[PDB]
């Protein structure tokens, strides 16, 4: 413990808000693949990030989440004893809570996200007793950014968190432009993007590629093109002709744009040579599906949006991402897709022949209801049915599994639901509920009212 500097590792992981004796190491903590630094988009609070120095294999174990520890009765009297204490660092696992609000190691500077997380927390063994590790769960590029994604708690992470992306860095957005200067050329918008909050005549920086999209030019024609420039951003520009910075307003991709204006081809296009189709709008969340959606709700035209859904259905786009109300993909498709599209749309999904069909309708908005909850509070009745032929076992795994909490909570958000139907409604409800096929059983129907 004498031979123990962490005076030294701090300064080699570039930690400098640190005191040398709040440093808890692991012996399997990997400093020599990763660092601590700014993230601009954080810094009107000053936070930091973890960040690989170089290429990390996935799989990669990175460290133990190291803290302080404490029972839960413990940890429980600390929080009404501290004022402005809160679980923002603690871990609740193998029965104790680890919090790293004032002691840690560098694992304590990863931060959050539940669509483009590239690291999770995995249980392990130390000295007889359960702690996590930090391991990774995809390839991860020199200088890109280590998310992660567990229970945020109180913290309503869907209300005020910023959507991070692993190329989310600690330059400001005048450094990053300056980088890929020779890449970049200041335009004038040709007409309104409402999509992105333009208007004809603003001042945006963007690449050749770009022009190419809003020109609605086609990328695979082209000859001479540029590597960089696939998911270079649109860089908006303020009306004193300064860049916004990344934390004063949203960029956007080629394929953002692409998916907005209904560019099938150059969607295409875009997403063979790599895009990221999962990527998201900091402030607003919204990313190629989204944006998708809202260029169908305004098109002339909807069959090419469809076509697009299709084409990131087709590439293994995360459905599961979600806006600020927690509602998902399907949650959103159905309110926007009519009943045809909507159905082919699942149709699409179908397809793909998933393995957890179930993992879709499990996830809540900030109403408590699931997908199919969803619809029925929104008298969508004939997307219902759509959903539960898609999934035959969701009441089964819902509401009648092994865990009675759970199957009662889903029980009471269901009957919250459909709470305001009228005299009609509930016989209708009760009426697809039987010629389903999903054998729902006498006294199940009757608690769900
Ligand atoms: C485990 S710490 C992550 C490291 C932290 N950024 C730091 O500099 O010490 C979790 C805290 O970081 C911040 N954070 C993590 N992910 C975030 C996100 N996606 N958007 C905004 N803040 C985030 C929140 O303040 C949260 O309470």
């Amino acid at each position: 413990d004498e031979w123990i500097d962490t005076s030294k590792i701090m300064l080699d992981l570039h930690i400098d808000n640190m005191s040398s004796s709040d440093y808890i190491p692991s012996a399997i903590d990997r400093t020599d693949l990763v660092m601590v630094q700014s993230v601009h988009l954080l810094r009107k609070t000053g936070g930091r990030g973890l960040f690989a120095r170089e290429d990390i294999p996935k799989g990669t174990c990175i460290g133990i989440y190291t803290g302080e520890v404490y029972s839960e009765q413990e940890f429980e009297q600390y929080l009404k004893e501290h004022v402005g204490s809160d679980k923002s660092y603690a871990m609740y696992v193998g029965g104790r809570v680890i919090d790293a609000a004032r002691k840690g190691n560098l694992t304590r500077y990863i931060n959050f996200s539940d669509s483009q997380d590239n690291a999770e927390f995995v249980e392990t063994t130390l000295n007889r007793k359960k702690v996590a590790k930090v391991i990774t769960t995809k390839n991860i590029k020199a200088g890109q950014q280590l998310l992660i994604n567990y229970n945020t708690y109180e913290e309503q992470a869907s209300r005020y968190y910023y959507f991070l992306n692993p190329g989310d860095g600690w330059l400001s957005a005048q450094e990053f432009y300056q980088t890929y200067q020779s890449q970049y050329r200041l335009e004038q918008m040709p007409y309104n993007l409402e999509g992105f909050d333009l208007k004809a005549g603003d001042r945006v920086l963007m690449t050749q590629i770009g022009r190419i999209i809003l020109a609605n030019y086609s990328l695979a024609k082209e000859q001479e093109l540029n590597a960089s420039d696939i998911d270079l951003p649109f860089l908006k520009v303020g009306s004193d002709e300064k860049i916004l910075d990344f934390d004063e307003a949203d960029t956007f991709t080629p394929l953002m744009a692409a998916c907005y204006l209904g560019q099938v081809e150059n969607v295409k296009w875009l997403i063979e040579h790599g895009a990221n189709i999962d990527q998201q709008q900091s402030h607003s969340g919204h990313c190629p599906l989204s944006l998708t959606l809202k260029g169908y709700s305004l098109a002339k035209d909807t069959q090419k949006y469809i076509d697009i859904i299709q084409l990131l259905i087709k590439n293994q786009v995360n459905l599961l991402v979600h806006d600020r109300s927690d509602k998902t993909f399907l949650h959103n498709a159905a309110l926007v897709l009519n009943n045809l599209d909507f159905q082919s749309v699942v149709k699409f999904l179908i397809g793909q022949n998933p393995i957890d069909i179930n993992e879709y309708f499990t996830y809540i908005d900030e109403n408590d209801f699931d997908i199919v909850m969803h619809c029925y509070n929104n008298k969508l009745f004939d997307k219902a049915l759509v959903l539960l032929a898609f999934y035959p076992d969701y009441f089964k795994r819902n509401y009648m599994s092994d865990n009675e909490g759970h199957n009662q909570f889903n029980i009471n958000a269901f009957r919250k639901a459909i709470k305001d139907f009228n005299s009609n409604e509930r016989s209708i409800l009760l009426m697809q509920l039987r010629e389903s096929g999903l054998h729902l059983p006498e006294d199940l129907l009757e608690q769900l009212g």
